């Protein structure tokens, strides 16, 4: 078929706006978790989150913003940053050969609260005629395609936590299959709202360490008690190798493998033994044509949950056996929390950055490491030149998506 | 790349539960549009819809129905119907080699209404712990996987009206790439609620011919005044040819092409000349390795909208030219309305049935043809064997997805 390489990184995260800011912040071990300021969460049991600080008006026409939900606002910003980072201009690209695939897990959460309120106080005939267009998941992809005139395939995947990776792997296929030569792919999420944090709180899936926001998300530690909700977006420029070299593009790495599986276990609980995750990682290795021992880094899913963090480690030890002990594993979520639908995309960015820069991002807050999970979780940034790395995403529902990256 | 064929059809529609009941209804030109009975619609400007009559308790365990949103229930029923129609028992397959891919355009609409009300009236701490697991779009695929223990890839597409086709096209790629040998793919939608119908009504997307429910959906006619919301699900068994042949599957048709594009034009307004629609159709044919001259039937998106229907006819004339006058075109929506996220899946089932049975389904209500739209819209069921057929889906947001089927 064709090789597919990453040539643009558009990162909008809780610890940095822009791919470079994100990388420097990772190396510093910065935390993007803080008391919630987006709205008054005093009445809630969870009052912390990884909020993004960005001026949309600095990227989009402030006049149009009013008809764009925050999740679409983040996707457009990340896509612009991505194109800029790739050194492209819509005009210098054949619009028919450019696809778009930015997924989301929830979509227009703020719009849902605003309009559902209208619906209740004034009736169904007072709902805004922009409700549907602002809230549905496919509007991130659609808006990006419309803004730049990209007429290549425009799709959207919604698989909760596996969204970002599923979307990237699906774009990988799109280019390998010849349906497009370049694709802006990734994920966006804007669910830091009363109803969403409330919902995840009543589900007991979130950390309640309101007293120490920056220390709440602590994956693989003995005191881990649930994840922290983050927000943001990750849009990467995927490109056929030939198209990249022909324009002299800076290549960050090559996307060589895509593996997926299903736990087929429970609605919100992952398989305690990581049987699904093990299967998805094994499929990513097979798809990329490499052996377990050729991998030197794994950007874990590690959301900081008792059952989940362990299921992953057990799955890693199962797939890498004797090699697991030689692996380096770190969780970006320790710093930016869980970006849900955007998680897989932004983490793919971090994973590509570690290969390109030759430095492995740390898993902060690893103060009380759990002895049952004997893997190297990189408590501090480490200079290392790996050839292959995996990016894991094991979502609610049982959707497992793994990406394999190769150092170019 | 292995050939992929359709070996099972699970249809849950407004005019028939079961692919067979659905086909007989089609040829009888039955209408599934009636006054809304799901809820009291007296305060709405649109009080009709294509409702499905089925008892989930006949397929699923009534105790677990309390925690399943209607869209998930519909997907399970269709999935069960598809496996039975394919002559398959969950244990007659390699669980790891079966994938799941059922999309939806909105997901848990009823759950959103009930829980947004709780949130607003009782507070974010009164929200049900099942809200998130019941409403997120990916739960149709997850639940089907959990029910049968299918551990192959489990993904979900959410691209408005293009959802059904996008999913099937994606499932096709899944099998062609070897990520699975069999996939239960399609779409589901359960959006007949006060908020949804009200939101589409304010957007002026729906017909208001409440006085003659059965005549409201009249695609390509002069007096068309918008679409009629439908509901249900379509789940098909896509299988690698050899896997099917070896087991003695009954093959309805072969899925040979999949084309996609984006209008990159307007949030809800379809490109006036059908530019995106035409590109998608051309792409599906090229993927199929066929030319416009070889197509004999097109299952139109044909929603019964003023701008929409004309745009599609325009795109058909552009891609097929003089052959456009020899082509047979029909809209399943004339009978079952617009199943939104399930539209393309249920219409793919109809297209496959047309090729397998050698009978072309009609477009009812063709009382006042639009002199501008002068193609053969098959007013009466017509016997005819065709070798190739297309099924179109051009959605809000500009997402265009087209499938191409081959007679066996
Ligand atoms: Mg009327």
């Amino acid at each position: 078929m064709r090789r597919v390489v990453v040539t643009g990184l558009g990162a909008l995260t809780p610890i940095g706006v822009g791919q470079e800011a994100f990388h420097k912040a990772q190396l510093a071990g910065k935390s993007g978790v803080r008391p919630i300021t987006r709205f008054d969460a005093s009445a809630l049991p969870v009052r912390i989150a990884a909020e993004v600080d960005v001026d949309p008006g600095a990227y989009l026409d402030r006049k149009e913003l009013r008809r764009l939900d925050r999740f679409v606002q983040y996707a457009l910003i990340a896509a612009q940053l991505a194109l800029e980072d790739a050194g492209l201009k819509p005009e210098d690209l054949d619009p028919e050969r450019v696809g778009t695939l930015v997924g989301t897990g929830i979509g227009g959460m703020e719009t849902w609260e605003a309009q559902s309120r209208v619906f209740l106080e004034r009736g169904p005939n007072r709902i805004s005629p922009f409700f549907i267009p602002m809230m549905i998941a496919n509007m991130a992809s659609a808006h990006i395609a419309m803004r730049y005139g990209f007429t290549g395939p425009s799709s959207t995947v919604v698989t909760a936590c596996a969204t970002g990776a599923d979307a990237l792997g699906s774009a990988l296929r799109m280019i390998q299959l010849g349906e497009a030569d370049l694709v802006l792919a990734g994920g966006t999420e804007a669910a830091i709202t009363p109803m969403a944090i409330g919902a995840f709180a009543v589900m007991r899936a979130l950390s309640t360490r309101n007293e120490e926001p920056e220390k709440a998300s602590r994956p693989f530690t003995l005191s881990r008690d649930g994840f922290v909700m983050g927000e943001g977006a990750g849009v990467l420029v995927l490109e056929a190798y030939e198209h990249a070299k022909k324009r002299g593009a800076r290549i960050y790495a090559e996307l060589v493998g895509f593996g997926r599986s299903a736990d087929a276990h429970h609605i919100t609980e992952p398989h305690p033994e990581g049987k699904g995750a093990a299967l998805a990682m094994a499929r990513a290795l097979k798809d990329a044509g490499i052996a377990p021992e050729q991998v030197g880094y794994i950007n874990a899913h590690g959301t900081s949950t008792p059952v989940g963090d362990r299921a992953e480690v057990l799955a890693i030890k199962r797939v890498f056996g004797d090699h697991a002990k030689r692996l380096m594993v770190s969780s970006t979520k320790s710093m930016i929390g869980h970006l849900l639908g955007a998680a897989g995309a932004v983490e793919a960015i971090a994973t590509v950055q570690a290969l390109y820069h030759g430095v492995i991002p740390p898993t902060i807050n690893l103060e009380d490491p759990d002895p049952e999970l004997d893997l190297d979780f990189v408590p501090e940034p480490r200079e290392a030149k790996v050839d292959y790395a995996l990016s894991n995403s094991f979502a609610f529902g049982g959707h497992n998506a793994v990406l394999a990256f190769k150092r170019v």
